[PDB]
This record gives structure tokens, sequence and C-alpha cells, in this order.
């Protein structure tokens, strides 16, 4: 059994997650990592990310942890013709472009590239797809949290006299129920969600900075919202996690007979579990790379099988 040989490009909390979980593998050797900073705090390799070149023989898979915001859009194609790459981009919108880029790079390079990886995108596409071709006739929602938010957290940080804060989205019990009856076709997202701020501020700031918050504009305005002034020891003790999760709902009739699909994800750390769904398909692009495919691939094109340790044999024996 030769293991695949994996690197890591990009040091950050993904970067981290990817490194400690690649332990847990019985198939996988982390040869190093790619950094645009020299001192890590790892006993792991550390690497130039311009050397990449000069290890391309000595990698199968490239996993690409840097930031969807800026790095990822430019970045990622690059890699593409050194090894096999998986990445977990988030930007729905500008899904297709990255592919299409994706594609022409591995293709030349003659190599696997596994885009858009993670929960969601990830795991919440794949059961949206299922769901939506099963059910012909059907209406589908998905709802995200309890979590935090860190658009909606930097905005209450950048308000006047707040020292500390988050905010978690909460999906609405409410609006989840009606979902799962498919009464839930005429619901805004200001109804699906409610929103839960902790701040940490002076006593004397605290009927301002509470008046800002519920008048912030596109932020909180219209929404159910909570605030709460915690104690600065409160928040570092139980505030300081990356905690996530969401629903995807799917409901159908099928001639007087409803039919409710609920995928649902509790996660008590966002990039461990995006990190273990990252490291799945980075299993699969190996493979596929061996059966001799290349090109770029979204999470819907890779058959299930693929991201298991196991071979089809006993999966299939055992699981089906
Ligand atoms: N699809 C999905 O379900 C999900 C996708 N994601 C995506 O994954 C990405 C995760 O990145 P994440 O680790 O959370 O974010 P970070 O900002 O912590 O990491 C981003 C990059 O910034 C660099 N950097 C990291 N820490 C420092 C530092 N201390 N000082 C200076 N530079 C630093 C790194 O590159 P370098 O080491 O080279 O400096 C790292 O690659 C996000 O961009 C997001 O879009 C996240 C969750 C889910």
């Amino acid at each position: 059994m030769t293991n695949i040989r994996v690197a890591i490009v990009g040091y950050g909390n993904l970067g981290r997650s990817v490194e400690k979980l690649i332990a847990k593998q019985p198939d996988m050797d982390l040869v190093g990592i790619f950094s645009r900073r020299a001192t890590l705090d790892t006993k792991t390799p550390v690497f130039d990310v311009a050397d990449v070149d000069k290890h391309a023989d000595d990698v199968d898979v490239l996993f690409l942890c840097m930031g969807s915001a800026t790095d990822i859009p430019e970045q990622a194609p690059k890699f593409a013709q050194f090894a096999c790459t998986v990445d977990t981009y988030d930007n729905h919108r500008d899904i297709p472009r990255h592919r299409q880029v994706m594609n022409e790079a591995a293709t030349a390079a003659g190599n696997v590239a596994l885009v858009s990886t993670g929960w969601d995108p990830g795991m919440f596409s794949i059961n949206r797809v299922y769901a939506a071709a099963v059910l012909a006739e059907h209406q589908q929602h998905t709802f995200w949290g309890p979590g935090l938010s860190q658009g909606h957290s930097d905005a209450l940080r950048r308000i006047p006299g707040v020292q500390k804060a988050v905010q978690y989205t909460l999906p609405s019990e409410d609006a989840l129920e009606k979902a799962r009856r498919g009464e839930a076709g005429d619901l805004t997202g200001k109804q699906t969600h409610k929103r839960q701020c902790f701040v940490v501020a002076d006593a004397a700031d605290h009927e301002r900075i509470e008046n800002d918050i519920r008048t912030m504009p596109d932020y909180f305005v219209g929404y159910e919202v909570e605030v709460n002034f915690i104690d600065e020891a409160t928040f570092d003790s139980e505030h300081t996690g990356m905690p996530h999760g969401g629903h995807v709902i799917t409901t159908g009739d099928t001639g007087g007979f409803n039919h409710t699909v609920e995928y649902i994800l509790k996660l008590d750390r966002n990039p461990d579990f995006t990190a273990s769904s990252q490291i799945a398909f980075g299993r699969a692009a190996h493979r596929m790379k061996q059966q001799g495919q290349s090109g770029a691939f979204t999470v819907l094109e890779v058959a299930p099988y693929l991201l298991s340790p196991e071979n089809l044999d006993d999966l299939i024996a055992r699981d089906v």
C-alpha cells in the first residue's frame, strides 16, 4: 500500500485542521506546508509557496487552504499545474468561472482539481441535488447555524465602544417546522434566521450600542435580534470557538402525500469538519487521476465510494 503524499498550501485555521486530521488517515503522508510566512508553529517541514514547482514530484495532492475572498481566485490555477488540488472555495456566484479556469489548468497538466468542497459548498450541495432530483415537485431551503458569522461579527466590532463581540446566526425553529410541513414557500430571509449578539463594552455605552445594532441597515434591521452585554471573562471563556452547522430541508408531494428530507449538520468546530471533507475529496482526486481522469470537478461529479479509505467490495457488503 503506497500512501498518498499530501501537502498543505496556506497555514490558517483550515490549514491547521487538515494538518492535524491527516494523522487520522491510514493512507496519507504529510510531506510539508507551503506558506507565505517563514516561521510557523509546527514540527511539519515548511516551504516557500514559491518553491512548489520544486516539489511537484514529491506530492500527489495539494490541499489549498488560502482565503477564498482574494487568494483562491488568483493563486489556485497556478497550483493545478503541479499536482492534484482540493479547495473549499465558497463564493457560490463565482464557482462556474472558478471551475472553468481550474479545468483548463488541470487538463493541460493532466491533474485532477476538486473545487468547492467542504460542507457548503460541499456536503450541502450534494444533498440539495439528491433531494431535488428524487422529489420532482419540490420545495427546498437551506438554513445556516447555530453558528458564528464572521461578516456580521465584524459589523458589530466596528461599532464605537465595542471591545469584543460576536454574533450567531440561528435558524428560526418556527421556520424550520413550516419548511418540514411544506408551508415555508412565502418566508423571507428576514424570518428564517434569528440573530444573537454578544457584546463586551462599558456599561455607560450599552444604551447607544444596543440601539446602533438594532438600527444597523442590511445587517440587523428587520431581523429578530437579541443583544447580550457580557463580561470580558465570560466572552473569552465561551465565545472564542468556531461552531457552525445548518439544515437542508426538502419537501415534496406525490399526489396527496408529503415527503420530507432533512440533512442536519452540528459542528463544534467549523474548520475541523471542513478539513475532514476536503481530505476525503483529496483521496477521491488522487483515485480519479489514477483512473486516467483529468480536469476540474465539483462535488456533484464524484461517485460517493471514491472518498472512502475502504475498498468498494467492503462498502457494498457492509453499508449498502
Ligand atoms: N466550503 C466550505 O464549507 C467552507 C469553506 N471555507 C473557506 O476556507 C477558507 C478558510 O481559511 P481560514 O483558515 O478559515 O482563514 P485564515 O485567514 O485563518 O487562513 C487564510 C490564509 O491566510 C494566511 N494567514 C493565516 N494566518 C495568518 C497569520 N496569523 N498571520 C498572517 N497571515 C496568516 C494563510 O496563508 P499563509 O500560511 O501562506 O500565510 C492562510 O492560508 C476561507 O477562505 C473560506 O472561504 C471555510 C469554511 C467552510
